[PDB]
């Protein structure tokens, strides 16, 4: 049980431990390709890909490759498209990828400058008047509308299929104060924000896969991801003992690397999964009190 087993890894100081064992039992398949030679300048860092089995592909002919894994959790019954933040060179086809696999909203959980460098690319439009053409895939994307709150911003997009003339309401999740190999300012702000998302409607089984990413897809993504798969998994079943959160870990781990980049997103991973129970099992003021918390104001 999550709690108990909590306080035991803090009473023993060991959460490097536990979260080295994690990396160690961590499936390892392959990603051919991901390494051709042709998809270098697709991937933003050298040691984080997609593996084979389980990366998007894109529905051209002429190049299938993106740096993005379906995530699929049967028995939570969710699915999450993970991905790098895109390139300037691959922000049409991170587009192409969500209107391909129907998603309805996209959280971004990293700043486009971290550390001084761009970690991501502009692939949104910051100014309603200011609309993007990706013509390689042939779309287009127009902001809507934003609402702005003290650490994190959701922005309402439209993308348009320039061939068919479709469009699709995009919604943008976007985290802004979440350091890279870090943790959310509390349990309440990741929380807050985390039930953003699933009060939008995003995460329903009736869209395509959320699309989560950071920088590398990884560390911030797969934190997200965890928390939000625990906390489905106690919910259908009513009951948070039932929940092995490392277990958990390890079966997202099947479908991309190296999700959780330090011992700390673990144990934060596990804090957020705790109180978030509290909401889950019929707590219904909580949630307010996260919205305090969180100072989004
Ligand atoms: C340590 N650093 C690294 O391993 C790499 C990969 C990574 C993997 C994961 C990651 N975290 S997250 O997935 O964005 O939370 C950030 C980075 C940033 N990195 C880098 O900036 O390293 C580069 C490629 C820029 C030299
Ligand atoms: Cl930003
Ligand atoms: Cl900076
Ligand atoms: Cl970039
Ligand atoms: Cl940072
Ligand atoms: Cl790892
Ligand atoms: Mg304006």
């Amino acid at each position: 049980e999550m709690e108990k087993e909590f306080e035991q890894i803090d009473k023993s100081g060991s959460w490097a431990a536990i979260y080295q064992d994690i990396r160690h039992e961590a499936s390892d398949f392959p990603c051919r390709v991901a390494k051709l030679p042709k998809n270098k300048n697709r991937n933003r860092y050298r040691d984080v890909s997609p593996f084979d089995h389980s990366r998007i592909k894109l529905h051209q002919e002429d190049n299938d490759y993106i740096n993005a894994s379906l995530i699929k959790m049967e028995e939570a019954q969710r699915s999450y498209i993970l991905t790098q933040g895109p390139l300037p060179n691959t922000c049409g086809h991170f587009w192409e990828m969500v209107w391909e696999q129907k998603s309805r909203g996209v959280v971004m959980l990293n700043r486009v400058m971290e550390k001084g460098s761009l970690k991501c690319a502009q692939y949104w439009p910051q100014k309603e008047e200011k609309e993007m053409i990706f013509e390689d895939t042939n779309l287009k994307l127009t902001l809507i509308s934003e609402d702005i709150k003290s650490y994190y911003t959701v922005r309402q997009l439209e993308l348009e299929n320039l061939t068919t003339q479709e469009t699709r309401e995009i919604l943008h999740f976007h985290y802004t104060t979440w350091p890279d190999f870090g943790v959310p300012e509390s349990p309440a702000s990741f929380l807050n924000f985390l039930f953003k998302v699933r009060e939008s409607g995003s995460l329903s089984p009736e869209h395509g896969p959320v699309v989560v990413h950071c920088s590398a897809g990884i560390g911030r993504s797969g934190t997200f991801c965890l928390a939000d798969t625990c906390l489905l998994l106690m919910d259908k079943r009513k009951d948070p003992s039932s929940v092995d959160i490392k277990k958990v870990l390890l079966e997202m781990r099947k479908f991309r690397m190296g999700l959780i980049q330090t011992a700390d997103q673990l144990r934060f991973s596990y804090l957020a999964v705790i109180e978030g129970a509290k909401f889950i099992m019929g707590d219904s003021s909580v949630q307010d009190q996260w919205k305090e918390l969180s100072h989004e104001d």
